[PDB]
């Protein structure tokens, strides 16, 4: 099971999010209280990368999903039988992968040869001039448990910064729920606090 320990490392790596609120028209919203993102299926999901020093060119950023619940944590997170079979290919992402990146032609997808786990990687790019952070647009393509089934575990996204040789530079994470009405579900989960 991949590590989920937060690790800022030598470049001072951490994540930032937009403050989008919970209006009905919102397609993507982050709960600071829950450290949890609520997303419509396949909609743009901005995640910000913040560093204290700029990692070198060739640095890469990987996203991997795991199941939070102990009884399901060794299971590979992948799309349910419905979403796997959807004609929603962008010609890059394998159809089983839950997490995609949009708007990046250098995106790379991995089926791990040893663990079988899926991940998606892009090149780390520094903030543009006069910007304080780098944004990656994720798309989540399934909530895993869309059709039911034993596994109702929350899903955690782990974001790792790695160098061009695969050395871990930094790590962070957030929970994610893909749903039709993200604003409503955020409000409801926060009420349960
Ligand atoms: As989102
Ligand atoms: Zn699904």
């Amino acid at each position: 099971v991949p590590s989920q320990k937060t690790y800022q490392g030598s470049y001072g790596f951490r994540l930032g999010f937009l403050h989008s609120g919970t209006a009905k028209s919102v397609t993507c919203t982050y709960s600071p209280a829950l450290n949890k993102m609520f997303c419509q299926l396949a909609k743009t999901c901005p995640v910000q990368l913040w560093v204290d020093s700029t990692p070198p060119p060739g640095t890469r950023v990987r996203a991997m999903a795991i199941y939070k619940q102990s009884q399901h944590m060794t299971e590979v997170v992948r799309r349910c039988p419905h979403h796997e079979r959807c004609s929603d290919s962008d010609g890059l992402a394998p159809p089983q992968h839950l997490i995609r990146v949009e708007g990046n032609l250098r995106v790379e997808y991995l089926d791990d040869r040893n663990t079988f786990r899926h991940s998606v990687v892009v090149p780390y790019e520094p903030p543009e001039v006069g910007s304080d952070c780098t944004t990656i647009h994720y798309n989540y393509m399934c909530n895993s448990s869309c059709m039911g089934g034993m596994n109702r575990s929350p899903i955690l996204t782990i974001i790792t910064l790695e160098d061009s040789s695969g050395n871990l530079l930094g790590r962070n994470s957030f929970e994610v729920r893909v749903c039709a009405c993200p604003g409503r579900d955020r409000r409801t989960e926060e009420e349960n606090l």
